[PDB]
């Protein structure tokens, strides 16, 4: 089954040595898509980019990794998001990614998967492309994986975040969130005190990522833990997106998901999340099957 | 005497290995300041920068070169200008465009104040430049207005002439390129416009001419200064270099006269040249040793 990813695809600049930046493909949605694609999964990226260097550059990268770019529009009037990794400094302000709209959306088939995060909900057009998209995919008989990726910083009014999150989860089939983002959401301090924020918000199934700990599968049969492999932190940047990638790659393998499948999925997610931090770039270390298992077992 | 430089400072990313860029110090005012400093002149940079990896990078460079950064206010709500040469821009609400009159230090007599058209583009800082020029003049200071044309950066090309005009009014000395004398008047031959600024209120104008040296225009006549014959590799940062060597020389006295003027332009041409023979930009700005090794070699 195809996994549709919609959202941001930037050009992350990672300080190599204090007088020289490193150029590596970036963006939540992008990363997630390249991840799923690298694992041989069938993934299509939906979104907007500038017909500029970063744009074509990023578009090429998508192709090099096997991601379908049939629905990736490049606009020689917009400026593809560039950023400086540190914390995240967002050079390009509006960002061509925010211009996606309901029309850039493709026909969804039954059982396919739709992905998006808080990021894509930030600005005008894109926000409607995400919610309209989610709704359509559900009507088509597909699934939606909403990953609350909280980058509040780049939001105009932090007043909207809860509402979008809320109706976002209503639309979701599965919600992914970090321990960290939970607290920040409903003014918590310890996440457990709010590890139902999403469930009590319409999402019957929520996955909570936890440092190098692993995750937490919350379905009605109960809470389940999956330990994360012993990592060696080089650049955390991209762990979460890698986590979602390995997660969607696993679910697309079938037509209906259950605890059984969710666990195999989460196991895969944790693995990918671990790996992706062993390099210097959101997607540099995203595994290929030949590499996924050399690690799986090896841990 | 101290030379105050106010304006743009941004980082320029230049390609290299397949997947990597190189942080290059850039910006008219920046270069000019680094120039005057890297020549043993006392120079202070006035302006705004983002508190990002970039801003600090630039700020350090300023310190590495001996430029006073006491009035280089760093900020966490602004975004340091960065460009990727393939000369592309990614930061538009600006950053160094936020400097205001409240960021100007106290001026002392005989001190020099510098700025260009660039610093006059966005209205959050255009006031810092004009307010600054005015104060420096009141303090018994001097003003060097360098019309640094860049109609690309301007949204309303209708403002340009007015600001320029008001700039010459405040300035003591105006620096312009032949090419610029044409964009302003239109004349296809700059010799036609050599009195452009003079009519706008500037008693003395210094016209950059590249390989052809400079042409000084003062009330008592015009005096041509030819430039040392050289490679002519990459002409980038040349003008900013020219201004630097120019301000470095004038700051050497308290009241500039005929001789200081004559020498200053000689110095300017020299610096402008060295800028050319080499690639990059600020990576062509000479040190007090090679300037001599150079002069005493042509
Ligand atoms: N594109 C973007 C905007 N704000 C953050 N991001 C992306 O988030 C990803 C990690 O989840 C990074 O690759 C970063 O570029
Ligand atoms: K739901
Ligand atoms: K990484
Ligand atoms: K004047
Ligand atoms: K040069």
């Amino acid at each position: 089954n195809k996994v549709w990813v919609i959202g941001d695809a930037s050009v992350d600049l990672v300080p190599e040595k204090q007088n020289s930046y490193l150029k590596c493909p970036g963006g939540a949605s992008a990363n997630v898509g390249v991840c799923v694609a690298r694992l041989g999964g069938e993934c299509g990226f939906i979104g907007c980019l500038g017909d500029d260097d970063a744009g074509r550059f990023l578009r090429q990268v998508f192709q090099d990794n096997g991601v379908d770019v049939t629905f990736l529009r490049l606009d020689a009037d917009l400026t593809s998001a560039v950023l400086i990794v540190n914390s995240f400094t967002y050079l390009v302000h509006p960002g061509a990614d925010t211009y996606v709209s309901p029309q850039d959306l493709p026909p969804f088939r039954q059982y396919e998967w739709f992905y998006f995060s808080s990021i894509g909900l930030t600005d005008r057009p894109a926000r409607e492309a995400c919610l309209e998209g989610a709704r359509r995919m559900r009507e088509a008989g597909g699934y939606v994986l909403f990953d609350v990726n909280l980058r509040s910083k780049m939001w105009g009014n932090t007043d909207e975040i809860p509402e979008l999150i809320a109706r976002s989860a209503a639309l979701a089939s599965i919600c992914k969130v970090s321990a960290d983002e939970l607290c920040q959401l409903s003014g918590a301090s310890h996440w457990q005190d709010a590890r139902y924020y999403l469930r009590d918000l319409g999402c019957d199934t929520t996955i909570i990522s936890l440092g190098a700990d692993g995750a937490l599968l919350i379905t009605a049969e109960g809470e389940f833990h999956f330990p994360a492999p012993r990592v060696d932190v080089v650049d955390t940047t991209g762990a979460g997106d890698a986590f979602v990638g390995g997660l969607l790659f696993t679910l697309s393998r079938a037509n209906c998901w259950d605890h059984a499948l969710l666990a195999e999925a989460i196991s895969n997610a944790n693995a990918c999340g671990a790996m992706a931090v062993t390099a210097k770039g959101a997607m540099t270390a995203l595994p290929f099957p030949d590499q996924l298992n050399t690690f799986l077992s090896s841990h």
